[PDB]
């Protein structure tokens, strides 16, 4: 949806987010590029001063570009030294830039290092089938890394359209009661279940009624990943179509032919359903 | 009437325990708060002056800058720069134990300088603004058949804030049994104090039922107690992959009894909707004949 | 009997969804986990080889290293180093557009190299260990007149951990009405699950009252359900000024029914107490005639 | 209390904590020092190779020290270049060190920047006096900075010795119920109160009984300081002696002679007490 006020950019809000999200190769290409053009600009600036670089072919961009590069990176070989206030002032400027550039490039790199992905797999569907004697809404999550997640929290939120007394129709949110919503240590898989008891918002609902109310289900996951020593977040949304009534997730905890327990995420998205003649 | 809290949630009271600075509390905050243009200017500033100070220190040792014009500040200044930034061309080289001891020291300063400047730059990167807009006013009107205190927030960025929650706190003066007058905070029960995905607009509501601290209050009674309303919002901003928060405060005057916020969406010429934050602060009201 | 959870709380199950690496998931974790000696060795390693690769790249361009011995790796290698580290003495200077394009590139690599190495070093600094010791066993004995599941932790550092809390979770196999067998977690009610200042030792307790998942269980019954006990501890370590956590797990075999932990303090020759972590795992038991 | 197992140091546990806590001046002196001795060692190493530094007085420490300094800092003037595999290998080594050194020195500096003090003042005493009709245990906190603290939490914990049924005497903790324990925005002062109702652990206690049980009171404060954009922690402990029975804190919110409201922390530690003829 379009906004009408100040829809784009601001302070510390250039496409800086892009430098945080984009792929490493693209990130390195952007930096490398920004590195070359800046040395291209200083190279010109030196030429715009005439022949202020000793031992350099007059009016040559090359020798001027490489002089810049040797100044900014602070390599300072010594054959291409500066000449006269003009060059020595651009050098002072270019010295500061390379320092700021490094400072920045290091900031962005450490940042990108600290915004890791949750590495959490969400089942492609939800199911509503009996558990402990009651119809239950379920879905499951799997930890795709060997590192464990500490203090994992999950929320199952129902979003649908309802009518107020004043006659207004708005989107209402419902944090659904889970049998377990907190997991001290998340390591493998976790089946999140919502018992549909008399207190449930979807009690008495059917696939049809949920469609009418434009019902949707949000799953929000958060925890402290040991792999990154910092919190991670992940979420998924499910529409009515993605709910398998009568479905039962296929166990993923396999017992190996040789007395060992194993987890086979290959069956993670499998649902067992009964068929009628 | 002095408002205890400003609109941006800050305090409007004077401090008499006046104690200026401390350790790690110089302008360390002024470098993290100020704007980039100023931040950069200040840094460049400390950069030039620092090189200036050294340039002089070399002159105090007389002529210790080989291949440099005697007494020249220019030549000593550019020697400093070349040294501190570690460019080290080779023409201006030092001379004698004195010049070389400054070099060693100046080398450490530029080293520490880079480290500090890199810290500041990163830190400034880790204090993103929440980009959350508060409605200029609050309103009290019917929702689900009950008078409800309302106000709203809007996300000013395209990226969404998740695991967001809000706090609506009443602040007023009261009198204890011991006949003491004090200011007491009352966290207000919201119909919903969390938003899984905060992406457009959100109308926060406080039903004024029997359990409410303002149950039975009126514009007059709220005024006499000097009632104000504080709002804290927090969330995880995906844009920066880190948490953010926002605060706002309202006085009795900013409550429109009977008002209702107006739908914030318009229709572009083609026909598709669009959040018109221009109407975000608009409030509908019934006018009597 | 395969124990679902290892003692250090990790999983003892095999993964068949075998998918090795990804992005930002190379050995990025191996550099953060490994030991300093290895970390440094690996870095030094990548440092030498990288300079080695460039040294060769210059040789491919023939003789472009002025004042360097033709075909010499040694001279080209030390040119690389001098360039990448930006020392730039002045004797080995480049020659021709080819040599100068490598220099420009090598300058960027060392630049990025420093940034990365500085990141890793800082990161490794931000993953402190909790330095928390778990008792090798658990015990079930009377406290306040009730059988109580107990275990204890000890701080292995002089600095204290504050705002600490612990979690004792039972993990066992159960059968649903639909006749399904699954593993269910049961967070256990502790007499106290928080420690304001964790500095010495702490005995965590779970009274086994009517509300307990192990109310009425025995060593036999726990075994049949393959019951295990998971413990998570977290706190703010003042030593590093950041949060830390620790995990441990126990099997039925590690519960000493009737046992009691022994006071962990001794008496030095002078006469003052001292936490003897040597007795930390000791358990008193009554022996029958 | 002395520990008996492995009482001192370990990995990433050198007196590194000291480098994090110690004062800046001392920190800079330690770094500067570590900077000089390292260049003193390399200087020697070059001498232990003979005269491998061109244009340098033979066997001279000075010229060798400064050569090192010019190598490590990567200034590389060019008059003191290296000579023969020995020098060129120590240079490669010293190049790596300066890089690691900078990397480290920057780590420590940014760290020290991110472990700020809460800047919270605790009243020097506690009081037990009537509030809303009940005897109440109180104390107060003040924010010593203008920046505000978000999501401030405070706990008042009673620690005293009690006897179990098994006859064992141990230290029991009691998280005391506060009238308000959470403050969304902490800006000035905050009086933390514990109503001593029938449910209170100190109900019916006197100064004498609290002394016998070796009662103590812990106050723990935490919140997100805007000044540092990161959490802060502070705590204080109070003994029975520091409880003023019948005391009343002197209001600190002053009304300025000119219609303005002011906070005068000068009276923060003042308690009003009644006196008998
Ligand atoms: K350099
Ligand atoms: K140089
Ligand atoms: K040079
Ligand atoms: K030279």
């Amino acid at each position: 949806i379009t906004r009408l006020g100040l829809e784009k950019r601001g302070w510390l809000d250039d496409h800086y987010h892009d430098l945080l999200t984009v792929s490493w190769p693209v990130f390195i290409t952007l930096i490398t590029g920004l590195y070359l053009v800046t040395n291209a600009l200083f190279a010109l600036a030196y030429l715009a001063c005439g022949d202020v670089i000793e031992n350099a072919r007059p009016g040559s961009f090359t020798d001027a570009f490489f002089f810049s590069v040797q100044t900014m990176a602070t390599i300072g070989y010594g054959k291409l030294i500066p000449i006269g206030p003009l060059a020595n002032t651009l050098v002072t400027l270019e010295a500061l830039c390379g320092m700021l550039g490094l400072a920045v490039a290091a900031s962005l790199i450490y940042a990108r290092f600290t915004r890791p992905t949750a590495g959490v797999l969400f089942s492609s569907r939800m199911v509503i089938s009996d558990f402990e004697g009651k119809p239950t809404l379920m879905m499951r999550l799997a930890n795709l890394r060997i590192e464990q997640i500490i203090e994992a929290d999950v929320h199952l939120v129902l979003v649908r359209s309802e009518i107020s007394q004043e006659g207004m129709v708005f989107r209402r949110f419902h944090d659904l009661t889970l049998t377990r919503s907190r997991s001290p240590i998340f390591s493998l898989s976790w089946t999140v279940m919502h018992p549909i008891d008399h207190h449930s918002p979807i009690y008495g609902e059917t696939d049809e009624t949920l469609r009418n109310s434009h019902s949707e289900f949000l799953v929000l996951f958060t925890g402290h990943h040991e792999a990154f020593a910092q919190n991670v977040h992940a979420r998924h949304a499910y529409s009515c179509d993605e709910i398998i009534w009568g479905g039962h997730f296929v166990d993923v905890f396999t017992t190996l032919p040789d007395g060992r327990r194993a987890l086979d995420l290959g069956k993670f998205h499998e649902i067992a359903q009964h068929h009628h003649h």
